[PDB]
């Protein structure tokens, strides 16, 4: 029909390999601000076959007892035996860890007022906000996201116990084109694959994917008999988490965002704290993206900033609106630059980004839950 | 002024530690292709001081001397040496590769006919072309590649000879908004971070960063009084490459594409063989979006395709011409439909995808250069 197209998003569970490797660099990143606020933190988590490996720079007065944080992570993500593939209690922990840089620290944030702190790094992040649902994220993404939610929770509560941790899901929506925005239709595709036990059918788990996940989740206005369904189309899924597929930290970073909506300037946010713009900006420009639709100037806006390392204000603002607003760009980049301060050291003070919260956004995307600081809009005065 | 923007994107160098790692999953890739043309080829490559761990999934009829071709690849780049940080004579080489889950390889290509053999994942995947360039890319990038290749120019001819290989560049243009297109105007930002030796001092840097670097790549007539310059912007940079910054495989995604021009599906492409379309599809998508701007279709265009695990077929073709076509989106979309099959073992074959030429995509971008055959618009049937 006229005016329509499909958007698909991904997401994955909190046993995707990928996923466990964000997790654990978040518990990392939490267990050093729980003791020291201040920490330098850029901890990249590597999964395989019974390997945790840690491998980055944190400069940290916090004593970490790495294999107990390790452990716990991977002990509440379900990896708890050897028949599953992965155990807390028996894996190796391996910790290539190191002090950060004296060349990035003197570049970035020593002798430095806290609001002057230069930026981590260089790069480019993107905020994005859309009115198709109340929380401003894409429908695509949040479907994607709950698909996996509720697999966890159905797995947790003994309902489905066939079920292992990891799991990816995948939803088209066919959209109404309108006027800049978009109005979703209907469901048109579903992807689910989720590990399992060598006990249980693969009509068992279709049944129980489509009733008992998919309906669960999924509004009924949404589904036809035109909807799509693969459920399981591997046909197997026993072999998974790490021992089917290495992970890194940083390798969900669509997923982590807004499903492919928006943009994305490739910085992974797991395992870094709030001088790493990759992490503190993106926030922020979602922040300023969810304050522009929620003020009401625009149904559907992006956000691009950019920074230099050692260079505290962004190089670069940039507003795209998609027609959705009366205002031009330019009032709008005007209403943001009178309303935000987007240098780290004050970034870190708005949202609270010395708090140890980050393993709570590593599953389930950063952005759309949870009422984080960056999900709170800001009033816009103008 | 109005109708203009700001837009940025960064490229790193062959020495930048993520940058390292998809550049040494990609020459183990091309060791398997180079002997077994079908090789199933998962390898994540980490760096961190002393170190390359290759984590992954390999089925292969090859003999691979890991050792060898790492250590080749590094010695490429340019880390030869303790005073570099890094030294491919010296450093450990660890390996943790086990052969493909039979789960996947049942599921994927077991028993199936090549041009019908199911995608190797689920996901989504982006394909983008823009009229701004003759090579279709947008000029922030491709700006942003040449700056980090005339750096590694100047390491290797021996013209600046305290360069080291790590580095980071990052443009921001101003653009004019014409009729849904994008017209550069002038560079409003160029930052510059590159790794060096203990005896070059800041001043004879920046100077050199701007005369032998910036002017032999960026055309004068972007350059202006006006023109911001970040060139060594943290003040210090000897610490480099993995020690400096640990790297993972598939960090950087928007560097490897249109720098955060277009979309991105978050798929890794290096260390990937064909049926995995994280890579083939972006390929094959890349392919299709230039074929309807060299084709006169359109200025300006982005093409969502979406996979399931086992499925060959694609779940969802989307088609977004930023309003730069006469063409409705809907009937674009059915010419890619009656001119392209975007089934995996199909791209295999159209795109060549068996031949061992990856680790040459691996640094400056997969797309925009070398008439590679995902850059050879397909002429276009309707
Ligand atoms: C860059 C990517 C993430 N991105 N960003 C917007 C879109 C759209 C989109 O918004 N289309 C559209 C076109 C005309 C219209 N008029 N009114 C409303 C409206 C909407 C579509 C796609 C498909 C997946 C290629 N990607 C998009
Ligand atoms: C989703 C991201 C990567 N993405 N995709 C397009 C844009 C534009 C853009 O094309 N703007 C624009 C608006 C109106 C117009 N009329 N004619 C031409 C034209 C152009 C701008 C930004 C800024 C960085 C936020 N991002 C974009
Ligand atoms: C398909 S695997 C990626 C390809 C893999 N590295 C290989 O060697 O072919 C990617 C993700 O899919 C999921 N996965 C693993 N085994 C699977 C299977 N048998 N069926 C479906 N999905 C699976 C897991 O979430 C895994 O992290
Ligand atoms: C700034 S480091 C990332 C943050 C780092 N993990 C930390 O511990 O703070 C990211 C990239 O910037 C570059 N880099 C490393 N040291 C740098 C320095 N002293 N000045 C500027 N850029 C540097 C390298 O390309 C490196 O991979
Ligand atoms: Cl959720
Ligand atoms: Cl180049
Ligand atoms: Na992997
Ligand atoms: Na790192």
């Amino acid at each position: 029909e006229e005016g329509t197209f499909l958007f698909t998003s991904e997401s994955v569970g909190e046993g995707h390999p990928d996923k466990i490797c964000d997790q654990i660099s978040d518990a990392v990143l939490d267990a050093h601000l729980q003791q020291d606020p201040d920490a330098k933190v850029a901890c990249e988590t590597v999964a395989k076959t019974g390997m945790i490996l840690l491998a980055g720079e944190i400069t940290s007065r916090a004593a970490v007892d790495y294999q107990k944080v390790v452990r716990e992570a991977v002990k509440h993500i379900g990896y708890d035996d050897s028949s599953k593939g992965f155990d807390y209690k028996t894996c190796n922990v391996l910790v290539a860890l190191e002090q950060q840089s004296p060349d990035i620290a003197q570049g970035v944030h020593l002798d430095r007022n806290e609001e002057d702190i230069g930026a981590g790094d260089q790069g480019l992040m993107f905020g994005y906000a859309t009115d198709e649902t109340e929380e401003c994220m894409p429908l695509t993404i949040v479907l994607a996201h709950k698909l996996n939610a509720k697999l966890a929770e159905l797995r947790r509560n003994g309902t489905l116990p066939w079920l292992r941790p990891d799991s990816k899901t995948q939803v088209t929506v066919q959209y109404m084109q309108d006027r800049g925005a978009v109005l979703p239709i209907r469901v048109h595709t579903i992807v689910i694959s989720v590990q399992h036990d060598e006990e249980v059918c693969l009509d068992e788990m279709r049944d129980a994917l489509k009733e008992k996940v998919i309906k669960a989740v999924v509004p009924a206005k949404y589904l036809d008999e035109d909807t799509i369904y693969h459920l399981q189309p591997s046909g197997r899924f026993v072999i998974g988490g790490p021992q089917g597929d290495a992970g890194l930290t940083g390798r969900k970073i669509i997923v982590d965002t807004y499903g492919g909506w928006g943009a994305h300037g490739g910085g992974a946010f797991s395992g870094k704290d709030y001088t790493k713009v990759d992490r503190s900006a993106a926030y922020a420009a979602r922040w300023v993206a969810k304050s522009l639709v929620k003020g009401g100037l625009c149904r559907r806006v992006l956000v691009q900033v950019s920074y230099a390392i050692g260079v505290s204000h962004p190089l670069s603002i940039s507003i795209f609106h998609y027609g959705t607003s009366q205002k031009s760009e330019r009032e709008l980049l005007e209403i943001v630059k009178k309303n935000f301060d987007l240098r780290p050291g004050v970034i870190v003070r708005d949202l609270d980004l010395k708090k140890p919260i980050y393993q709570r956004t590593a599953a389930y995307g950063h952005f759309g839950r949870d009422s984080f600081p960056w999900e709170v809009p800001k009033k816009l005065k103008y």
